[PDB]
DNA sequence: AGAGAACAACAACAA
DNA sequence: TTGTTGTTGTTCTCTG
DNA sequence: AGAGAACAACAACAA
DNA sequence: TTGTTGTTGTTCTCTG
DNA sequence: AGAGAACAACAACAA
DNA sequence: TTGTTGTTGTTCTCTG
DNA sequence: AGAGAACAACAACAA
DNA sequence: TTGTTGTTGTTCTCTG
């Protein structure tokens, strides 16, 4: 257990051989550091042990070939293996999905991602369960819905029903999950009011459009180069696209009021009122965090909605110096945030809000539906049908407190409710809403499984999203031929070694 | 920092060496293994390879009189270097002591041992201040008082007020703190309320004499060696005195009934109803568990006092088969706890209960005097005279919600007690008052004082019993000589190194 | 790694930390300030410093030092080895009818068990072996002679001695340990003969009796009323089991007399001490200071002390001796001891103690009618080990000296007699040095088969001291704390430590 | 309790 | 397999 | 004796 | 001079 | 967010 | 001191 | 060419 | 026979 250093010469030889690899094979230098290759690594210091200096390598490793083919096995095999847990899940109601339409770019082959989340034990998982081409078939509501069906089966689920599925708003997904539990994006949703708030507030075009082209100007000039960070261009699709754009510019200002300057183009930047862009960028820059807070998967979210909305709100309020440009931006905002986010937003979300200890807020209204929501929904998961020495010295001094059996029905739903509403958490800086229900699951036991089952619901799309990035790096331009089956089979292998193997 | 394993030779030799130690030096095997013998080993051996195996030893190594010198100096250094931390305890009224009288045995030099308790960051401090002798110097009330404020004087304590005292009911004694707080030592309670119980009940007399016998002969007749463990006589003086011994007996009966029959003596056994025994051993168990419960200084015990009694009247609760002579002993006992335990109850007692969170149970009119207490003792208390990445998810989202300022005025002291009623903790196997109070220290900023501060007065002067303990195995037959200065260094040295070093 | 005999000094900067280490070990670990000055820690640091100079300071010192268990394992191994190894040594010594032992009963204070210790002494070089061979428990069984006997042949097993008979035994007198040794060599303990002597005297003169009462409350006093811490000395108690209780007790207060008149009067007592007689209290001591030394005498393992028996009897009734002033209490005490001396002690000595006196170059002496029976005594136990033309024709001497008749004798030694006899016409001048010891090693060539009778029977001790002291020894490894130490592992750390002592440099 | 101590009958391991 | 070590958990001890 | 222990009051030093 | 060490010699403990 | 990758300017260390 | 390593924290990249 | 990659459909084996 | 491996040869990718 005593792990043995080893000579400096021999850690020199090590060094070589290594370079030796990235260079011979064009491997990134980070190749050696991967924790998947480091247990090679050892599983080959663990048979030059037992086996000797003299082996036939080149025999002993396999071939390409019978790695994809064990990947492709190894596949069914754990996708099978855990059929059960998230079937159990799924069940007991605390599963929750997100699925995204995606398509590679050498075959153009179109595919539909789908990921699982749910709570087991103190962790939040985050889990692939499939990329399935849905092979050249027009891509309508019913083929949708069936590729998901199918990518269930395979873990051997076969009610949809119980599951919350947070979606885009893409016209033809929406109705492939028309008759299930359906919530929509809110990364997707922020954007889209981002997105109509500029869009009627013209006043802001120039300046945008400006500092658009300053970039522009860089970029063909050459002169992108010195400026220790680049100006960074537009690209429309992504999220908070502008922002990342101006705080470019503006955190480069300097540099670049003054290579315009000596490079005699200053007409380029005259226009520009610093004072907008900079104000925009705080406006912005509270998204970008919103922004961020939305996509987490490691780590409830759902419940950070309602607030993120209260954020943009607060953002938006009217202060004094409020230059007329910006404060019509601002009130476009709020009116989108409203007849765009809040609209769209649902029943879960505002429970999620509530089962957030600091409660007192959604007092209004809110908090009726909300529990009669709670009430329906756990009466649902009703349906889950020597002496005096060893002896705790909590159960010895009060016996009466721990009382008899494994169930508690005495304490009932509106008592269990009503029992959170009197509770008055102090909020703290590193405060986890999951763990405050592991801890109170025993003051709270049908609550607390209603809790985290919405805790773990994803405020976003996100998830898929990013699946899609994963499946981009195996599906590349020299790895093209990669086969649907393959990747699937690679991206889910991927998933599992982290949810569960530690 | 790659600890090297040695040559099995050499391991060998270390054996061969240690066990010479052993034998030659009259040590204890358990010499090598005392963690304080590590350490020197190791500082020997970081002497041999900065300074190579041929090292003038006898030199090099101390004489006695040295060790002693730096102990007796050491002592006065470490008592000044925490004279501030105590001293702010007291002040600040987290303090509390016990105190209690002993004597050596060679000298038969008359000391006052005092411990001090507090609360310091998650843990509870045990610490002796000193054993001093009261000199040759009658042992009346003024001078206890006397060296019992002087052996505060080292710390820089003057103000003893503040401090609440936990001793036994030496007339003395409790004369000597006549002015200051002090709470009565409920194990000297108990053993009280068992010894005057059972005189009480002349009734149980005979079969414990029996008993008491069929030791006195074991002993006698030389044949205690089989019996796998001893028959336990009496020592009175001791607590829980009859348990022990009942108990020695049934554990053995069988191999007992059976090597009196044999060796003919049966008549010493017959006369003992078994079932009377076996029974008084299960009243008798549960004092046991209490015995222990109070005597623990690493962990809140002043809140476990009136759940000890509530659980002995529980224990001596009528239940049906009850032989007359047992239900005469319950009925005892009973009394007994109210007319000599509860009796000398205070305040404290029953807001240590109050402290621990399942909170429902005093109610009744103790609630009352409890906060009237709660607030008179806090009053007291108060006479203390890049942007939006790196800033906290929970200060982003709920802002309102952290505000300004260290200190938070608006929540009183009637709100913050009314606030604690209010909570509903489950209890749980493993739950820590001391711990669940350092967490809602924020939510219950000046009430949490208060709690943290009782949680910490020890429920009895167990404490000194076991330093007087301990200052026995130093004022050996050998080690007689040993004096009263290097005696209190010593054992000082040793309570410090515990609490103020990992 | 066999040289360097110079020895290098350390900076007073890492002086100034062993000193600190050691201190935290005894503070932290519990242990006594003298635990550093032990020989074998000492042997045991030299072993560590020289294991981090051959492996660097980094080692793992929790793997290195072995586990409690693992020594007292050693130790019971150790045992074992060793006491079959000396196996030979002691079988030999045995065997060449010069080896003596101690017995005695002794019982712990834990468990109460019940123990048999035996002690072996015997010449070797120009030195004495005082060894403890065992502390063996006779189990639970009754404790009768049978068993004792069984035991203590049992004991010598171990090395493989099968015959006991050629041992010579020093035992006190009692009852059972007398009988299990009924058909070996017993000798009575001195010490405690003297003890008996001493208390019988005591109780025929009731003379004294209140004044030493008296003088035992003047110290049931001080101590219940707490005054004992201001005397220069403590004043003691009796504890009737020790030897010479009386005197350790009566000195006490005759040192500090002053000292306690002054008190006792300052705090209206002084009739505690008025009736007590001054001088009787110092006579006494005096007579007693002298048992003292002769107690002390019996006691030595490391110088022969069977030799000073008789000498010690002819001092007591020297000290007895009717002096002149002598206050008729006094005087009748005297009497007592001398009567006592005479019928306790003298009467319970055996040839052994005289021949052992013989034995001290100045001879002079039992000339008495002891000598005869000595020189009997020397004879027989010599021979136990024996169990192991006219010009030229007619000798020089024959010629030379015709008329002197004399032949049959042999002067320049050849057989016992004559050996013994040659040891007669000696006269050794008694100076202050003078160690029987030394000079009958010189004279193992004079005398061959008489130097060796004699280193025999000076290798014999006066008393039983050897067995209790070892009892005493037992005592400290037997602790409160210590307490559930097995028998195997007593006997064993006892053992070794004595074979440490005797066998090593 | 909370301190020091030994050991029987274990279970872990190196050879 | 077979010994050697170090682990466990029980049994003492002491202050009342 | 022959074992273990601490210490007041020394006498020796290094600084 | 001054403090720090180690030295001596006395006072205890135990077996009886 | 949550994935893979390189590196400048560090700070830790062995010689 | 002087090199060699491995650390940090910044800068890219991708999915929307 | 001259580089990297995956794979359907081979042909070779060990069992 | 039967499954598991490694083989061939074709289909992609990139510089232009
Ligand atoms: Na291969
Ligand atoms: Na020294
Ligand atoms: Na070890």
């Amino acid at each position: 257990r005593e792990l043995k250093t080893v000579s400096a010469d021999c850690k020199k030889e090590a060094i070589e051989k290594c370079a030796q690899w990235v260079v011979r094979d064009c491997r990134p230098f980070s190749a050696v550091s991967g924790s998947g290759f480091i247990d090679m690594i050892k599983f080959f210091i663990k048979v030059g042990a037992e086996y000797g200096e003299h082996v036939n390598v080149e025999e002993l490793l396999p071939s390409p070939i019978t790695l994809s083919r064990k990947v492709t096995s190894d596949a069914k095999e754990k996708k099978a293996l855990i059929g059960r847990e998230i079937k159990s899940a799924v069940e007991k109601d605390g599963a929750s999905a997100t699925i995204d339409l995606w398509t590679d770019n050498y075959i153009k082959r179109n595919f539909l991602g789908v990921t699982l989340h749910y709570h087991e034990n103190n962790e939040l998982r985050d889990l692939i369960l499939g990329l399935k081409s849905l092979d050249f078939e027009r891509s309508t509501a019913e083929n949708i819905y069936k590729k998901l069906k199918a990518i269930f089966s395979q873990f051997n689920v076969e009610d949809l029903s119980s599951i919350k599925f947070v979606t885009d708003r893409g016209a033809n997904v929406v109705k492939s999950l028309a008759n299930n539990i359906r919530i929509n994006c809110s990364s997707h949703l922020l954007s889209n009011v981002l997105e109509n708030s500029f869009e009627e507030t013209p006043e802001l075009n120039m300046p945008i459009l400006a500092c658009k082209n300053i970039v522009k100007y860089f970029k063909k000039a050459n002169l992108q180069h010195r400026l220790r960070s680049s100006l960074k261009s537009e690209c429309p699709t992504r999220w908070n696209s502008t922002y990342t754009m101006l705080r470019s510019i503006l955190d480069n200002w300097e540099s670049v009021i003054q290579i315009l300057s000596e490079a005699g183009e200053t007409q380029r930047i005259v226009h520009i009122n610093k004072s907008i862009i900079q104000t925009m960028v705080n406006i912005l820059d509270g998204f970008e965090r919103i922004f961020k807070e939305l996509q987490t998967c490691s780590s409830p979210s759902l419940c950070f909605v309602v607030p993120s909305i209260l954020k943009v709100k607060e953002i938006c309020s009217p202060d004094v110096g409020d230059v007329a440009d910006i404060a019509k931006l601002k009130v476009n905002i709020i009116k989108n945030v409203r007849i765009i986010w809040e609209e769209n937003l649902s029943i879960w979300h505002y429970t999620a809000f509530f089962f957030y200890p600091p409660a007192l807020h959604m007092q209004q209204e809110k908090v009726a539906q909300i529990k009669e929501f709670c009430l329906s929904k756990m009466e649902d998961l009703e349906l889950i049908n020597s002496h005096s020495k060893d002896i705790s010295t909590t159960s010895f001094f009060f016996p009466q407190l721990t009382q008899n059996n494994s169930r508690e029905p005495p304490v009932c739903p509106s008592d269990e409710f009503e029992f959170y509403r009197k509770e008055i958490v102090i909020l703290s800086e590193d405060f986890k809403v999951m763990e405050w229900w592991n801890l109170n699951s025993k003051k709270y036991p049908k609550l607390s499984k209603l809790a985290l089952s919405l805790l773990s619901i994803p405020a976003s799309s996100a998830a898929s999203e990013r699946t899609f990035s994963l499946a981009g790096n195996i599906i590349t331009e020299k790895r093209n031929r990669i086969g649907q089956q393959t990747v699937d089979s690679l991206l889910f292998l991927n998933s599992f070694y982290k949810n569960f193997c530690k």
